[PDB]
C-alpha cells in the first residue's frame, strides 16, 4: 500500500549539483527497494493502515520480527521522500526558517558550516539533519535510514550522506557533494515543514 | 607511525571486475585518510608501539577520548590493509581454507552463497568475513570498520560493501559485486591468515 512518491522535477532538474545518473538511480532503484521491503514487512499487519510518519515516530511499537526491516525501509522510505521534496532547481535562501537561523547561528553560513561539519563526521551510511524539538532548531545526524522522528525531533531538512547519494559524481568527496547542495536546498519546504510543526 | 601500504598490483590489475578508478581512490584516498587519522589518535600513546591487531583486538581498553577515533581508523587501516593482500589477478580456488570449507559447507558453492546472502543484507557500510571461531569456519558481517578481532573472532577473508567499493562499476547491484569478487580472491591470502590463526 505504500507507493514510490514521482520526483517532484525531472531527474536532470539538479544539474550540475546532483547528477541526473545519481536522481534516477537513487530514486528509481534505492527508494523503490524501500517501498517494495517496507510494503512486504507490513502486509496483513495493521500497520498496513498507517503513515510512514506515525510508524517511523512509534518504531518502539513494531512487533519485534519485522522491526529492523519496518526501520531500515520505513526510514528508507520516509527520508528518501522528504529528501526529494527538500530538492528544488530555484532555491532562495530566504524565509520563516532561514530568518530563524540567522538569529540562533548569527548567519546562515555559519549554520551551513556547522551542518557540513556535522554531515562530513558522520561516520558510515547516514543523514544529516536540521530538527525543531519543541519550537528549538538543532543539527543532528542519524546512522543508515533512522530518523529524528523515533527520538520525537521533527526533521525540517535533510541531506543523504550515504556514499551511494554522492559517489558517481564527487567520489571520496563528501564536502564537495554538501557544499554542491545548497545550491538547490528547498527553502519553501523547509518553511512549510517547520511550520507544521511549530504548532503540533 | 602507521604506514599506507603500497596495493600488490596495479590499479589496474583486477579489471575487469574491479575497476581502477576505484582501485585509485579505495587505496589513496580512502585508505590513506584512515592511516593519517588512526596516527593522530594514537600519536605519543602507548598505542603507538602495539600492532594495528593488538589495538583492534584491544579497543575495549582504548581511553574513551580516542576510543572512536581508533576503532573506526585503526578498524579502517587493518580491515584495508587485509582486503587489498587478499585480492588476485591470480585467483585460484584450491588449498587449506578451500578445503576446510567443504567439511563445514560442503561446497564451496554451499559457503559462498551464504558469504553473498550476508554480504548483501549487511545494512548500510559494513564488511562480510569468514573467520575461525574457535577452529570454526564461521560467516559474520560487521558495521562500518568493526572487525571481528575485536570480539575474539580471527578474519581470513573480507569483502567491503560500502558503497564506495563498488558503486562507481555496479551503482545499486552489489550482488553484482559479490558475484565478481570471488573471481579476485587470493586463497594464498585466505590459507596464510587461517594457519596463522590464535
Ligand atoms: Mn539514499
Ligand atoms: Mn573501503
Amino acid at each position: 500500500a505504500f507507493e514510490l512518491p514521482n520526483l517532484p522535477y525531472g531527474f536532470r532538474a539538479l544539474e550540475p549539483h546532483i547528477d541526473q545518473q545519481t536522481m534516477e538511480i537513487h530514486h528509481d532503484k534505492h527508494h523503490n527497494t524501500y517501498v517494495t521491503r517496507l510494503n512486504a514487512a507490513v502486509e496483513g499487519t495493521d500497520l498496513e493502515s498507517k503513515s510512514i510518519e506515525e510508524i517511523v515516530a512509534n518504531l518502539d511499537s513494531v512487533p519485534e520480527n519485522i522491526q529492523t526491516a519496518v526501520r531500515n525501509n520505513g526510514g528508507g522510505h520516509l527520508n528518501h521522500s522528504l529528501f526529494w521534496e527538500l530538492l528544488t532547481p530555484n532555491s532562495e535562501e530566504k524565509g520563516t526558517v532561514v530568518d530563524k537561523i540567522k538569529e540562533q547561528w548569527g548567519s546562515l553560513d555559519a549554520f551551513k558550516e556547522e551542518f557540513a561539519n556535522q554531515a562530513e563526521a558522520r561516520f558510515g551510511s547516514g543523514w544529516a539533519w536540521l530538527v525543531v524539538n519543541d519550537g528549538k532548531l538543532e543539527i543532528v545526524t542519524t546512522p543508515n535510514q533512522d530518523n529524528p522522528l523515533t527520538e520525537g525531533k521533527t526533521p525540517i531538512l535533510g541531506l543523504d550522506v550515504w556514499e551511494h547519494a554522492y559517489y558517481l559524481k564527487y567520489q571520496n568527496k563528501r564536502p564537495d557533494y554538501i557544499s554542491a547542495f545548497w545550491n538547490v536546498v528547498n527553502w519553501e519546504k523547509v518553511d512549510e515543514l517547520y511550520n507544521a510543526a511549530k504548532h503540533h
